[PDB]
C-alpha cells in the first residue's frame, strides 16, 4: 500500500524498499530529496534534513533537530516545538500541524507526511505516485532492496559507510568512521540491558512474532541500552521498544505493551479538575470529531498512533482542539 | 508530635532527633531495636533489619530487603511483595497490611508503623511513649541531636564510620570504608545530574523552601544521579525527589510536583474498561470508605501519602479493597 522510511535510535535506518542498516555521523544529512539533479518534472521540490549530535560517550550519534524545506518554506522541529522561519507572502501554506497521541503529525498537500515523537525518531510516509523519482538516505523508491545504495552519483556502492558519508550537506563536516561495540565498551550494563530488552521476546509480542522478526529490534534495543549511558537510558529504552511497537502496529494488529512500571504515560494530567475524558488507546482511535473535523467527516488515512486520547461525553462532543477540552460548537 | 526516621537513596539517614549523616555498608544492619540489653520492661521486643547490596560501580550500597521481627513473627519485604515466614499458632497477628498510594503501609498495635515504597526507601514512625528506650541506627529517642552516636556500647563516638560499623549483625561481614565522590568518578554525568536536580531549587518548591532547607536534599540528588549509573537512573532520581516531597508533606502543606515528563504515574491502568474512578492526589485523601473502614469511621492518623486513589461514585461507594473496585456492600 504505502512504503515507510523509519529512522530511530542511534543511527538505525530502514529504507522504503525494506533494506535496513546502521550508520552514525555528525553533520546535516538529507533523508528525502525531490527532483534529483537538474530534472524538474513540473513539481515542487521538497527537502528534509536531520541534525545529528554526539550523544553519549562511546561515539554514537542521535538526531536532535529536523529541518523541512518546501515551496520556499522552512520549518524547524527542536525541543518538541514547531518554529517557522521561511515565510513567503504568496501562494498558500501547504502544511498542517496536528497533535495525535504522542506523535507530532504534519501533513502536506503533495502527499508526504511525517511522524515525529519529539525526542529522537521520525517516520516518513510517501505516496506511490513518487515511485522511482526520489533519492536520498531512504534509498530510491523502486521496490528493490539491493539497489538502495545510490551514493548521490547514481552509482551503487556496497560500502555502507561510504554511502552514508556521500550524503553529507556541509563539505567541511568530518568524515564518519566505523563505530565500536557499546556493550563491550561498558560491560557492567549488559545484564541490565538484556533484562530490560527481554520484553521483546516475551509472550506480549506473540502476535508480532508471527509477522515481524524481532531479532534486529532486539539487537537494536541491546545496543541502545549499552550506549545510552549519558543519563536517561529509560527514554532510550522506551524509544527502542516503541519503534518495534509502531512497526507491528503498521501491519494492522495492535498489542498493548505499556505498564505502570515500564514506560508509563500520565494521561490524567490533561484531565481538568472534576472531569475525566482522557484515556490511553494502544491502537489509536480511527476518527474523532474536532473543530476542523465535523462529525459527518472521518479521515481514515493514518493508522498506528498510540497515546492519550480524549473521550468527549455525548453532551458537547466536539473537541475544541486548541485548549484540550470538549465544546458544544465552534465557528 | 511524632518523630520520623528516614532511610533513602544510597545510605542517607535521618535520626529521630533530627541528626543527618551518610554511611554505606554491605551487611545486615538493625535500624530500631526494642529493649536494649537484657532489660525487659514487660513489653514485646521488636527488631527491624535492612539488607544492603552493592548497587552501581563506584561502591555505593542501597537497601534491597527488609526483615521485621516481633512476637516471634518474621516478615520479609522483597520484590515489592510481602512474605511471612515466622508463624506462631498462638496469641493474635499484630500486623495489618495496607496499600495506600504508592507506599506499602503496615501497622502494628504496639504503636510502630512503616512506610515502604517497595523500591529503596523506608520511613519509620514511633509513638512518643517509647521516648528514651529505643537504640539503633536511628539513634536514641531523647530529643537531643548531639548524642545520637551510641555505638551499641552506650558510648558516643564522633566517628560516623565506626558508629555505623558497630551496628553490624553478622560478625563475618567486611568492615565498611569511606566512599569516594561519584561525580568525580563519572564527570560525564555532572551536567545531566545538575539539570535534573535543579527542580529542587525551582519555583515549584517555593513553599517548601520556607520550612525545610533543600541544600542537603539537592546534594543527595546530585550524588545519587552521579552514582546511579548501573541502569535505571530515572528511578534513583524519582526516589531522591520523592524523599524531599514526603519531607515537605510531613510539615502539613502539600505541593504538586509530578509531570508527564518528570516521574510519571499510570493511574489509568487500574481503571476498568468503560469506567473512570482512579485519580492522582498529591496530598492524599484524608479518609475513604473501604470494606474494613465503614463510612461512619475515619482514621486520620497518617498524612502525606501520594499516589493513585479511587473515587467511587455515589452509587456503590464502598471500596472492595481486595480486587480494586467499588461495591455496594461487603460482609
Ligand atoms: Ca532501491
Ligand atoms: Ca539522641
Amino acid at each position: 500500500c504505502l512504503a515507510t522510511c523509519a529512522v530511530y535510535g542511534d543511527g538505525h535506518y530502514l529504507t522504503f524498499d525494506g533494506q535496513s542498516y546502521s550508520f552514525n555521523g555528525d553533520c546535516e544529512y538529507t533523508l528525502v530529496q525531490n527532483h534529483c539533479g537538474g530534472k524538474d518534472s513540473t513539481q515542487d521540490s521538497f527537502r528534509v534534513v536531520t541534525e545529528n549530535v554526539p550523544c553519549g560517550t562511546t561515539g554514537t550519534t542521535c538526531s536532535k533537530a529536523i529541518k523541512i524545506f518546501l515551496g520556499g518554506f522552512e520549518l524547524k522541529l527542536s525541543h518538541g516545538k514547531v518554529e517557522v522561519i521561511g515565510t513567503d507572502e504568496s501562494q498558500e501554506v501547504p502544511y498542517t500541524i496536528r497533535q495525535m497521541g504522542i506523535y507530532l503529525v504534519v501533513d502536506t498537500d503533495i502527499g508526504l507526511v511525517l511522524l515525529w515523537d519529539k525526542k529522537t525518531s521520525i517516520f516518513i510516509n510517501l505516496s506511490p505516485e513518487f515511485k522511482g523519482r526520489v533519492c536520498g538516505l531512504c534509498g530510491n523508491f523502486d521496490d528493490i532492496a539491493v539497489n538502495d545504495f545510490a551514493t548521490r552519483s547514481r552509482s551503487v556502492v556496497g560500502d555502507v559507510l561510504e554511502f552514508g558519508n556521500s550524503w553529507k550537506l556541509s563539505p567541511s563536516c568530518p568524515d564518519a568512521l566505523a563505530p565500536k561495540d557499546p556493550c563491550t565498551a561498558n560491560p557492567f550494563r549488559k545484564s541490565w540491558a538484556q533484562k530490560q530488552c527481554s520484553i521483546l521476546h516475551g509472550p506480549t509480542f506473540a502476535a508480532c512474532h508471527a509477522h515481524v522478526e524481532p531479532a534486529r529490534y532486539y539487537e537494536a534495543c541491546v545496543n541502545d541500552a549499552c550506549a545510552c549511558d549519558s543519563g536517561g537510558d529509560c527514554e532510550c529504552f522506551c524509544t527502542a521498544v516503541a519503534a518495534y511497537a509502531q512497526a507491528c502496529h503498521e501491519v494492522g494488529l495492535c498489542v498493548s505493551w505499556r505498564t505502570p512500571s515500564i514506560c508509563p504515560l500520565f494521561c490524567d494530567y490533561y484531565n481538568p479538575e472534576g472531569q475525566c475524558e482522557w484515556h490511553y488507546q494502544p491502537c489509536g482511535v480511527p476518527c474523532l470529531r474536532t473543530c476542523r473535523n465535523p462529525r459527518g467527516d472521518c479521515l481514515r488515512d493514518v493508522r498506528g498512533l498510540e497515546g492519550c486520547y480524549p473521550k468527549c461525553p455525548p453532551e458537547a462532543p466536539i473537541f475544541d482542539e486548541d485548549k484540550m477540552q470538549c465544546v458544544a460548537t465552534c465557528p
